[PDB]
C-alpha cells in the first residue's frame, strides 16, 4: 500500500500521517515512513527524541551520495540509480518501520541546480514505483514530491483538514492538484473539530463518500508531543477515530 498525507502546516498532516503509520505497522512487515515535510518531523511524531532524528540525515542533505549518483565532475546522469541503496538513507525506527527525511528543496539560481532534486525524485520515484512494502509518505498542500509517475502508483491522497472554508478550500485544492496529476483517489480527514458545529460545516461542502473520518481537537496531542511521544496509543481517546479512519480506508484500497 501506497499513501501520501497532504495538508496546509499545522493542519495536523505530520501527526495523522504518524498515526496511520504506528496502526499499520501491525499489517505490513515493512513500511516505509517518509518524511517530506521539513517544518514538522515525523520521525520525533513517531516517538523519536530530537537527537535520535536529527542524526537520521536528510537525503538533500547527502551531498556526497548526490554527487555520486548523479555523475561528478565529468558526467552528468540526469536519472540516478537508487534501490537496493535505499536502507542507506535512513534508519529504522524498530522492527517494521524506515524512516526516510527527505530534506527541504531549494531553488537557489545558476549554482549547484537541479541535482539534489533529481536525487531525491530518484528516491521518491524507487519507494513508490520500484518498492513493493507499504509506503506512507507525507508533504505540503503543494504535494510537490509526487509526479504523474508516481501518482500512478498512489493508493490514496489522504487530504488533512480542519473544519472551516479557509482548509476546506485548501483540501479542495489538494484534491484538485492531486486529480491533475492522476492520483484516483482523494480523501478527507478533518482533524481538530472541536464542536458540531463544524462538524456540520464539513457536510455541507464536503461529500460523506470522500471523508474518511473526524479526529477532535485534544490537549493530549499537545502535551504527548513534548514528553511521551507515544502520542497514539490506546491512551489516546483519539485512537478509536484513527481506527476507524485506517478501517475505512482499507475498505476502499485492499
Ligand atoms: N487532533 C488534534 N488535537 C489537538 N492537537 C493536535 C491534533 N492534531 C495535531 N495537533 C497538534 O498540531 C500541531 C501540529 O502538528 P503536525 O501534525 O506537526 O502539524 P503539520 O504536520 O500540520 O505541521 C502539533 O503540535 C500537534 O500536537
Amino acid at each position: 500500500m501506497k499513501l501520501a498525507v497532504a495538508g496546509k502546516g499545522g493542519v495536523g498532516k505530520t501527526t495523522v500521517a504518524a498515526g496511520l503509520i504506528k496502526i499499520m505497522a501491525s499489517d505490513y512487515d515493512k513500511i516505509y515512513a517518509v518524511d517530506g515535510d521539513p517544518d514538522s518531523c515525523l520521525g520525533q511524531t513517531l516517538g523519536l527524541s530530537i537527537e535520535e532524528a536529527y542524526a537520521i540525515t536528510p537525503l538533500i542533505e547527502m551531498k556526497d551520495e548526490i554527487r555520486e549518483k548523479t555523475g561528478d565532475g565529468g558526467l552528468l546522469i540526469l536519472n540516478p540509480k537508487v534501490d537496493g541503496d535505499l536502507d542507506k538513507y535512513g534508519r529504522y525506527i524498530d522492527d517494521k518501520i524506515f524512516l526516510i527525511r527527505m530534506g527541504e528543496i531549494k531553488k537557489g539560481g545558476s549554482q549547484c541546480y537541479c541535482r539534489e532534486n533529481s536525487f531525491l525524485g530518484s528516491v521518491v520515484s524507487a519507494l513508490f514505483l520500484d518498492k513493493k512494502e507499504a509506503v506512507v509518505m507525507d508533504m505540503g498542500a503543494g504535494i510537490e514530491h509526487l509526479t504523474r509517475g508516481t501518482a500512478k502508483a498512489v493508493d490514496m491522497m489522504i487530504a488533512v483538514i480542519e473544519p472551516n472554508l479557509n482548509s476546506i478550500k485548501t483540501g479542495l485544492n489538494i484534491e484538485k492538484l492531486a486529480g491533475d496529476l492522476g492520483i484516483k483517489k482523494v480523501r478527507y480527514v478533518i482533524n481538530k473539530v472541536r464542536n458540531i458545529k463544524e462538524e456540520k460545516l464539513i457536510k455541507k461542502h464536503l461529500p460523506e463518500d470522500k471523508i474518511l473520518g473526524i479526529i477532535p481537537y485534544n490537549e493530549l496531542f499537545i502535551e504527548l508531543s513534548l514528553k511521551g511521544e507515544e502520542i497514539w496509543q490506546s491512551t489516546n481517546p483519539a485512537f478509536v477515530n484513527l481506527h476507524d479512519i485506517y478501517q475505512k480506508l482499507r475498505l476502499e484500497v485492499g
